[PDB]
């Protein structure tokens, strides 16, 4: 089978709707959404038409052949964050900060634009030929803000891993405290190579454990004094008391340099 000039060679991964896919032309490289059938697709192109910036996944176009759209993206290819987490280790300290900081610099940039991402999470960060972080997949992205008035969320969305937990519990919720929060599990990710709970929720021991500070269990133990100090700030309950991006730039270890 052909589209255009493009043939199927591997599947790169599986959101909430269709494929994505590597297309190979006749010889350039690209990653395609491949997605069957209306109001979510019309939304997912139009925020994808917004982006521009180093840390945001670059978007090419789209082509419709009847009730199949393609959507046409560059291919990362570094790969995903994901591969490069090792299980119960992580990656080493220096490099987890510089995905952070870029991690930091990709979400700022879509806040700034009012689009929340919603599932923030290791596999939807991939890697370009230098390393360098972009944020993908922009099914479950919404605007959270327009003519400069916030609108608050009230669909549950995302990977529950992931997710804050006023998400859970409350009928309408705040966009940029929840995209904060599931970067903070990813930097539990980077740097114990392990998730910390199921879902964060009264019924899962995990999370009462790490409400009631018992950082000398795993993942925490793994995880050094400067970077679990400001994991303290980002996996704070009330979405009101945690700590905005703002404020994670001027924290201690944000700001420790690194290498080696
Ligand atoms: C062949 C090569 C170069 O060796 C490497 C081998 C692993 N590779 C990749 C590349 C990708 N890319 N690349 C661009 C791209 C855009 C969107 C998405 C996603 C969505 N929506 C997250 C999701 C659902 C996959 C993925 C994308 N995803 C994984 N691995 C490429």
């Amino acid at each position: 089978p052909f589209v255009e000039d493009w043939d199927l060679v591997q599947t790169l991964g599986e959101g909430a709707y269709g494929e994505v896919q590597l297309a190979v032309n006749r010889e350039e490289a690209v990653a395609v959404k491949i997605v069957d059938m209306p109001e979510n697709i019309k939304k997912e192109i139009c925020i994808l038409k917004m982006l521009n910036h180093e840390n945001v996944i670059k978007f090419y176009g789209h082509r419709r052949e009847g009730n199949i759209q393609y959507l046409f993206m560059e291919l990362a290819s570094g790969g995903s964050l994901f591969d490069r987490i090792e299980p119960d280790i992580g990656m080493p300290e220096p490099d987890a900060q510089r995905f952070f900081h870029q991690l930091m610099a990709g979400v700022v940039y879509l806040h700034g634009i009012g689009i929340t991402h919603r599932d923030i999470k290791p596999h939807n960060l991939l890697l370009d030929e230098r390393d360098n972080l972009k944020i993908a997949d922009y099914s479950l992205a919404t605007v959270f803000r327009y003519n400069n008035r916030e609108r608050l969320l009230n669909k549950m969305c995302g990977t529950l891993p992931y997710v804050a937990p006023e998400l859970l519990k409350r009928r309408e919720f705040h966009a940029e405290p929840v995209d904060v929060w599931s970067c903070g599990i990813v930097l539990t990710a980077m740097l114990a190579g392990e998730l910390p709970w199921d879902q964060p929720s009264d019924s899962c021991q995990e999370y009462s454990d790490w409400k009631e500070k018992k950082t000398y269990l795993n993942p925490w133990k793994k995880i050094d004094s400067a970077p679990l100090a400001l994991l303290h700030k980002i996996l704070v309950e009330n979405p009101s008391a945690r700590i905005t991006i703002p404020d994670i730039k001027k924290d201690r270890w944000y700001n420790k340099p690194l290498k080696k």
